[PDB]
């Protein structure tokens, strides 16, 4: 079922969009996004496929969560972002985990 | 030219926030470009020029009905395909 770790920060990451507006619009905004990410931890049945599916998958349904106190622009930045970052995760986790 | 066309990658998997779109991803992947265009590397080149080079050229070349649901994903597929090629042409430029 569940239990998550929640990384470290980390840098957002720079990203390139095709649309202009999409491109601006998350070098100006990429701030309101996290710049950390929940994973499950790694284990023996961990790779990076399942973790970071699971990792973007549970960071954005807890943001949801924490954010009770759209738009779609913004639904489709934060999972650019939320995975560059799982990914990132992974890189540590599994380098940790050797 | 002047653009280059890259060498067939593994198609990434790709990670959505919504079911819908993830597991779509998952099933159809398959029906967009393995192989981006670009601008070859020099001493005027950045990740930001050259990822966006790739996707303008990219994007415009498969350019020439589908639905919103698959341009969304060859968009997304090129957006990040492109990042992996800058990668590979850096590296080859050192």
């Amino acid at each position: 079922l569940g239990g998550y770790m929640l990384g470290s920060a980390m840098s957002r990451p720079i990203i390139h969009f095709g649309s202009d507006y999409e491109d601006r619009y998350y070098r100006e905004n990429m701030h309101r996004y996290p710049n950390q990410v929940y994973y499950r931890p790694m284990d023996e049945y961990s790779n990076q496929n399942n973790f970071v599916h699971d990792c973007v998958n549970i960071t954005i349904k807890q943001h949801t969560v924490t954010t009770t106190t759209s738009t779609e622009t913004d639904v489709k930045m934060m999972e650019r972002v939320v995975e560059q970052m799982c990914i990132t995760q992974y890189e540590r986790e599994s380098q940790a985990y050797y």
